[PDB]
């Protein structure tokens, strides 16, 4: 037992790691096969930035893999990400996708400077579609992901700092999350919400590791839910969440409206001085798949 | 910025991980050169391990690494861990160390099962000696471990749970943290205590990013805060504690005892609706090591 925010295994994605400089900037890229993947304002000089890479020559793209400087072969553009072009394939390549994930689905980042992990840690994509990553200069591309028993899918790779310093980025064919660009104008968040079903797996969570303190006898219909989720900035409550919540109602035999009739409490008193799963907040940053995955054991080969 | 539970990279400990078998019972092991240290508790049938481990023979002990199985060679149990001679060194062997840690100290854990990673996170070892995990039956002899530019220094090997929720270990020379013992009589985590250099390290990252709002004109003698810190179960501060919060307190420019001051109102009205570094508690497992690591960039090769 136990609860943790606990993030992927990250060995697979610390061998894709390399450092990309041009010019004066630095920043991490993604070595997958004969491919680097960074973001493209890694590029020189209200950027255009197929004027930018025109002017640029494959030289200009200095690439370390380690101790080993990568030659730079081609180059393109596909929406916000740079494509190098390598001579040497990554051996370290593991099996991997691309996916452009939904908001509210949680995956862990792999923080890197220079081509070098510096820590690992779990995210979820926010409703407003930044992350509240741990990001400083130098960490642009690195990258977000899940692991599926031995499958990388990439999901984010790591441009900006927004202004109430959460994070903006792409998934890995370069289009950004939400409505952000890859230039230095004013941009803004966005008022977020709070990721209902994911509260709701956490209560379940919660349950399956003996806190019970905050169940109830009552009931609410999904649309009596939702007016209350509403008026407390939280996402609407679909039937598919409801469904997706199957597993853990069963697991845990706690229907899922009666689980909402719970949170609706827990929303309308607060929790009064008393904590869930070490947290005195409505925690949100795990998916039902999450809960699952902890609670059962799943591994990744 | 940012500022996240963030857990080392745990590639050099995955290439480690190893499945141990003997009898009926499975768990993990950790395959170093051409050692695999894990849990003695492994062995067959108030247990007497001498007893039990002379009645062994070494093809009692399947290993597995991967889809390849180990030939284990020989074996001697040293305190709470065995050490399993094999016939191969592991070539994916980091550049370590075996530490004993301190009370306080924190640590990424690699959740492990069949010899498979499931996941990693944060950790420090409590004041009373437990860690409060996320583990499941069969992730006995995941490691915890930290890591210093490439050495992985493992600290941590996981041996039990107890009927609190929280988890029993020892050291990689199989030295059980606390007064546990590997049988299954009954024991209890003890009283714990809260962290207090730690969550004074913690009030420090969350000024570096941007949290003022628990700040205040006043100071405090040491005397005086153990004195509140006492009543509200925190750990004694010592001098030493104030001298490694120095560091942060230069950086920020707010002396050691006026952050004291700061978690004294803390401690005495509660935070009041507001949030910390998205936390409405006050968060002791980052050391102030991991604050400045996070919030400078530190990273690992
Ligand atoms: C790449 O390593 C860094 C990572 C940043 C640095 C600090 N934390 C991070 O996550 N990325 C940047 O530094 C980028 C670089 C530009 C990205 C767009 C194309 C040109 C290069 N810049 C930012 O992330 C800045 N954010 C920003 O400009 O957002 C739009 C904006 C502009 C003006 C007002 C409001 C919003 C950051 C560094 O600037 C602030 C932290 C001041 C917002
Ligand atoms: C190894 O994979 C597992 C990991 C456990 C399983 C659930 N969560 C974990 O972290 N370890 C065990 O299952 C060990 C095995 C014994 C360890 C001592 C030597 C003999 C094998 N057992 C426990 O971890 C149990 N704890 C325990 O017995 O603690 C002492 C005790 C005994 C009686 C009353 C109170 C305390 C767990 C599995 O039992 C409880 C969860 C019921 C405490």
């Amino acid at each position: 037992s136990g609860f943790r925010k606990m993030a992927f295994p990250s060995g697979k994605v610390e061998g894709c790691m390399v450092q990309v400089t041009c010019g004066t900037t630095t920043l991490n890229g993604l070595w997958l096969d004969d491919v680097v993947y960074c973001p493209r304002h890694v590029i020189c000089t209200n950027p255009n930035y197929e004027d930018e890479l025109i002017r640029k020559s494959n030289h200009n793209f200095l690439v370390q893999a380690g101790n080993v400087q990568l030659r730079v072969i081609g180059h393109s553009m596909q929406n916000c990400v740079l494509k190098l072009k390598v001579d040497t394939a990554n051996p370290k390549t593991p099996k991997y996708k691309f996916v452009r994930i939904q908001p509210g689905q949680t995956f862990s980042v792999l923080a890197c400077y220079n081509g070098s992990p510096s820590g690992v840690y779990q995210c979820a994509m926010r409703p407003n579609f930044t992350i509240k990553g741990s990001f400083l200069n130098g960490s642009c591309g690195s990258v977000g992901f899940n692991i599926d028993y031995d499958c990388v899918s990439f999901c984010y790779m790591h441009h900006m700092e927004l202004p109430t310093g959460v994070h903006a980025g792409t998934d890995l064919e370069g289009n950004f999350y939400g409505p952000f660009v890859d230039r230095q104008t004013a941009q803004a968040a966005g008022t977020d919400t709070t990721i209902t079903v994911n509260v709701l797996a956490w209560l379940y969570a919660a349950v399956i590791n003996g806190d019970r303190w905050f169940l109830n006898r009552f009931t609410t219909t999904l649309n009596d839910f939702n007016l209350v989720a509403m008026k407390y900035n939280y996402e609407p409550l679909t039937q598919d969440h409801v469904d997706i919540l199957g597993p853990l109602s069963a697991q845990t035999g706690i229907a899922v409206l009666d689980m909402c009739a719970s949170l609706k409490e827990l929303l309308q008193n607060g929790m009064n001085g008393r904590t869930i799963l070490g947290s005195a907040l409505l925690e949100d940053e795990f998916t039902p798949f999450d809960v699952v995955r902890q609670c059962s054991g799943v591994t990744f080969q």
